[PDB]
């Protein structure tokens, strides 16, 4: 079940990746942009790397690639979304929001409160088995 | 919801990582061993890398680290679990199986058929929005 969930997460992200092709970003690139946007300000490289699911050196390379594309700025060092990146992220977020909606068609509002509940339960059981 | 699922998957894997510490493997290492065991024989580097969620060069490095530890053999090149690795994987699998059980405590057998069903539904909606 854990690997059925793992797999579902992978194919959801892959669907979004596929919808975002016109942006000419790798998956690591956009997932990194999205995380910068989503986390509060002034994340450390180490936190962004963890949030993103990649190793530290890959994250460093990603940010250096994102800088070359004018999508992030490191002028302090703090990691900001540039002004050229703001329109892309809005487009990206829009794709993300619309896709979620489509994926959730044919799922009652009932199974949906339920999934949010069972996820939370699972996440709670996992938190508890940590202490143990 | 997609990121609530993403996060749940991350913390489940982290719980397993935490239970496997005595094996003195990084998370990339054990996730790689587990995938080799789980996939059918003779996977290409590229397939294993994708299954695992890492870049190609990281996978290559991982396999070269796993070889140094006597855990994989590349004598053809085909990627095998060595005989020293067989006992570890059984222990690992046992941790995985026991942990799933614990995580699923307090979840009716009812919400559980239901989750397997809603996951499949989701995965089906995603497959379909691909064609589109």
């Amino acid at each position: 079940l854990g690997s059925d969930l793992a797999r579902l997460v992978r194919i959801w992200r892959a669907l979004i990746d596929h919808r975002l092709k016109p942006l000419e970003l790798t998956q690591t690139h956009w997932v990194t942009l999205h995380n910068i946007h989503q986390l509060p300000p002034d994340q450390s490289q180490i936190q962004l790397a963890k949030a993103i699911g990649i190793e530290q050196p890959s994250l460093v390379r990603t940010l250096d690639q994102l800088e070359d594309k004018g999508l992030i700025s490191r002028q302090t060092k703090r990691i900001k979304l540039t002004e050229k990146a703001e329109p892309l992220i809005a487009e990206m977020e829009e794709v993300i929001h619309k896709t979620r909606g489509e994926i959730l068609a044919g799922i009652s509002s009932e199974e949906i409160e339920l999934l949010i509940k069972l996820i939370a339960k699972l996440e709670h059981n996992i938190m508890e088995l940590h202490s143990h």
